[PDB]
């Protein structure tokens, strides 16, 4: 068991946010960002860019490196332990509807004003947030 | 392969930072900070003074989470790839002087003024300073 390196993403849509319910044996019915397993050789906007797509379809541009937080899970049915990158991005298109393209691991992505979040959040999201981190000025 | 997290540690000491000679197949004789693999289940934080201890005996304290960078090397005998995580920290005693605990992995390690900084970086830090970072005001 070895820290794995996940990247998360922090669409910017005007005053919202891109979150969706996981499906999932980790955080199952929490609100959460696109994101996946960083692959070796990529960088982490490569890898934010690719797991939007593959996720969302949605095309964005302008990433831009945020924070990287721990996040372990010594309770899950297989104990896990992430590193998680987040990057910010917008849409190159800020027409453009999400689509739900791994629809069994999400039950659907929606846009969420950054004043009016859903609960319950994802726990590694919601205790970055809880710190005062903000996706829109950070850095 | 996949990528593996380290944990590097700029160890502030006045205006300077403490560095060291690689020994290794990736950047050998270039200068790097202290640092290291992290373990399943270990924090940021707890990683950094282990390493630190681990590798100059040094204690720390203060750690604070700086950046994090996405350092590839597929030309390496074995092709590797390293997310690093940068904590800045301090020294417990500013008297207490490191010792090369792992020789093996380093040829000894030195402060090195911010603004007299020694060559060749470890390409990793190099790239790193190249974006303007600065660990003493980030
Ligand atoms: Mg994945
Ligand atoms: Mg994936
Ligand atoms: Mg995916
Ligand atoms: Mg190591
Ligand atoms: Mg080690
Ligand atoms: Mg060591
Ligand atoms: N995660």
């Amino acid at each position: 068991a070895i820290p794995r390196v996940a990247v998360v993403v922090f669409i910017l849509n005007g005053n919202s946010i891109l979150l969706g319910r996981r499906r999932s044996s980790i955080g199952n019915s929490t609100f959460a960002l696109p994101g996946g397993h960083l692959e070796f050789g990529e960088s982490f906007e490569e890898c934010a860019a690719r797991e939007v797509m593959e996720e969302t379809g949605l095309k964005i541009e302008k990433m831009k490196l945020l924070t990287v937080t721990n996040n372990v899970f010594k309770e899950a049915p297989t104990p896990s332990h992430y590193v998680s990158v987040s990057i910010r991005a917008v849409l190159v298109d800020p027409s453009q509807e999400p689509k739900n393209m791994e629809p069994e691991k999400c039950e659907g992505w929606d846009w969420y004003d950054w004043e009016n979040l859903p609960k319950p959040l994802f726990w590694p999201l919601e205790k970055l947030f809880g710190s005062g981190f903000n996706p829109f000025t950070h850095g």
